[PDB]
């Protein structure tokens, strides 16, 4: 799956690293996809440049505001997804994000819809499984 | 929705939030979204970066392109993406965006695709409507 | 066509744009679009802040990564998708892109789904065919 991280540059590079690898650590978690099948797009603004409010649900965010959106293949379920929801959340607590502050979405393609690399669609010739 | 706004530097930071502005209410006002159901994202460019053309609809732009990217659950009928366009290009045009310099993208997931917040999905778990 | 192309900052704008004249090139040969169908958002990353490992498909790649996203309207077909993704490449190669750097996801949508600009929905009206 592709991800990309958007969070504003107020922090700190080390962190922006770690929530990277959280992500990662948590998809491999309960997606069971491959430990080298990883990439990410970590893009920082200005706090200003990402609005998230509460979609009326009745709490605040920080202004350091974590947007995870993954591209990924269709198939997953409700539940993994869900799981992928919690995963995510829990897997970036103790490294300095709060569960306020994170805005997860999934969007969707098919597996011929790849390439890793070469000019190939590994997904559609085999390659990968 | 999530919206992906990118458009170029030579915008000031009073006109890229009053574009953004502009987007969200134009979503809530034909949407009937709520009002703090905002999720945006800016990034400005050099000019340069951003590269669309008139799809040999004879036309100029200026550098100045906005290019405004919808992700949203499906659901909408092609008459409320018109009116969506519409209202979006309406919005702007009194701000300072020309309506040559506008692009809009729509891109569909489901309601279980989505968490607002807390490592939940609040369309699955019914804490959103 | 929408393309986001997310590379690094090392590259040297002249190349950034050879880069982006070569996937318009190619989408152009494969998908017999009209040239001037050309909407791109170019976005330099440092280095690090993209990540893109190999699937264990047992490869590496160099820092100067370059992800190239297509969004693009259903209706290829797969055979279609994979001449894309070799076509790409093959372009990107004497431009100082290996193909071991190259990465490419395509995420579909309906012809309905775009304004090129004015407001209008230019497929749906009959502008563009």
């Amino acid at each position: 799956p592709l991800i990309r991280i958007d969070l504003t540059s107020d922090r700190s590079r080390e962190q922006r690293r770690a929530i990277a690898d959280a992500v990662h650590d948590a998809l491999v978690e309960v997606l069971a996809i491959p430990a080298r099948d990883r990439f990410q797009i970590l893009t920082a603004h200005d706090p200003s440049d990402i609005i998230a409010e509460d979609a009326g649900l009745g709490f605040q965010r920080s202004p350091s505001v974590v947007i995870i959106h993954v591209f990924t293949q269709a198939g997953r379920t409700i539940e993994t997804k869900q799981r992928v929801f919690a995963a995510i959340t829990e897997s970036l607590a103790p490294i300095g994000v709060a569960g306020s502050d994170v805005f997860i979405a999934i969007t969707e393609n098919a597996p011929h819809d790849w390439s890793f690399g070469f000019g190939s669609a590994q997904y559609v010739t085999g390659e990968l499984a």
